[PDB]
């Protein structure tokens, strides 16, 4: 009923095959529920999306070890990329890559590294260089819209992935969970269920309404016949700018004067949401110590 | 007709659109045929594998620049994973991301980088601690097979992703291209096309015939009414051991003595084949300098 996810990424898909479409993805350390067992696992991660993944990319435990598991102080990883060691020597023999976001119980430490352990039961030595203690790392995070903005860009030129979800690759809603993954943050996985969440702010002509941190929203617009499609999504960047995952990470306008400027997307501009204010202070946003599948319950 | 991959992995699919199915990936600088337009590119790759990709990923080309890309002295991603930058500061704003495979046009050098241009136009910088000038790395280039397995190895616990055909993730046929693809060779992309390269070598009961560096294959042994079937694909260590891809990429054994037996794999065994004595002198299986999309014809 219960496991942990003991690779850095693992592919979420719509059915229990690879020949089914990806959905998303999940991360090395991450608490899912597990919903049933086929051959492949139906699995269910912290923002309560469901997907299918292949029998050897989880760990499943009673609830009493997944339990365990959540209180273990954890090394996070907070570089985009990296690997674990067998030893603590960046020239001995990895024993996985790793993401940001990636969690692995600490076990100690030994000269410039941690000792970590995966949840299978590897063991392996990370870099302090791209990872640090949860509790450090809890203590020092901001969770502002400068703070989210500043992890934004260091995505740029990052590739697009359909239900790409980690520093890997990422999707348009992808891009804003990993980042916002990297701050604490869980949001809905659907750009169509993040359009709901936060407050909803009806985008001046001038943009004059709109801050740095709010997300963007295109598609199609609402008709008296029928109601407005949620296609994608961006991140505001403020002076008529968003980051967004299209082709690639990129930076975007809503104007032509800007050699950045995205006509398609201008045209399908809906609305903009302000979310980063209402974190475990409504449904579907929250921080993963505030997360009920990181707790006992 | 012809176009150049413009970010570090691209996703070709078996269908024009996202829904679809991954069928194989490209890298960032690698030349591709254009066989047509919809709104997304059929492309193909220097292996005769084609895919549709989104059209913001490849930059479309006339033959004569095409041909001026690939004459042009590229520096080489040796390592698995980074970044570029848009100065000589690895504290600068990133350009994108690079995985080991990518290659870029040679614009110069400053300190501890080199600079670097896309085909699509973008200016960066990248460390040499990362990359070097492909003159001086394919001189120095091993292409032995106690060489592919020292790079197999730096790949462990990466994980399995269907279609996956690079550093990032792998499929089983993928783990074979992207450690080979590092020592400069492309075999056919599908493990039921690289069963039938090189020499078939009939295995002997003891494994005393099969040598390191060959390729081991599973599947569905040949029956009087049906030939048999490829479904999977190792790297043979020695001593009855493979790596290959299945959830992560791990070493397996034939013997159950040892801890890491793969029981499924093991009974389903077929065959083995010699392939890297013969590159440049079998159709299928080449270097880059000897792949005519990399050259003018
Ligand atoms: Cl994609
Ligand atoms: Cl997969």
């Amino acid at each position: 009923a219960y496991g942990v996810v003991h690779i850095s990424v693992c592919n979420m898909r719509d059915e229990g095959k690879f020949t089914s479409g990806m959905s998303t993805q999940a991360l090395l350390g991450m608490p899912v529920k597990v919903l049933q067992y086929t051959g492949w696992y139906e699995i269910q991660t912290p923002d309560d999306y469901t997907g299918w993944v292949h029998r050897m990319v989880i760990t499943p435990m009673s609830k009493e070890k997944y339990d365990e598991w959540n209180r273990a102080e954890k090394i996070v990883v907070t570089s985009h990329y990296g690997f674990t060691y067998e030893k603590p020597d960046d020239d001995s023999q990895t024993v996985s890559d790793v993401v940001a976001g990636n969690r692995l119980k600490w076990e100690g430490s030994k000269g410039h590294f941690y000792k970590v352990s995966y949840p299978d039961g590897r063991q392996a030595y990370i870099s302090r260089h791209i990872s640090q203690p949860e509790s450090k790392w809890r203590a020092s995070l901001k969770q502002d819209a400068e703070s989210i903005i500043k992890t934004a860009y260091t995505m740029i030129g990052i590739p697009y992935l359909w239900a790409g979800t980690s520093s890997k690759g990422v999707d348009c809603s992808g891009l804003v969970r990993t980042v916002l993954f990297m701050h604490d943050i869980i949001i809905p996985r659907d750009a169509s269920q993040q359009a709901y969440v936060g407050e909803r702010i009806e985008i001046a002509p001038d943009f004059s309404n709109v801050q740095r941190g709010d997300l963007v929203f295109f598609g199609r617009k609402a008709t008296a016949d029928r109601k407005e499609g949620i296609s994608h999504v961006g991140i505001y960047l403020g002076n008529k700018r968003f980051i967004h995952a299209l082709g690639d990470v990129h930076i975007s306008s809503f104007d032509p004067e800007d050699e950045c400027y995205d006509e398609f997307n201008t045209g399908r501009l809906l609305f903009a949401t302000r979310f980063l204010p209402y974190i475990n202070k409504e449904k579907g946003m929250n921080t993963t110590d505030h997360n009920l599948y990181y707790l006992h319950h």
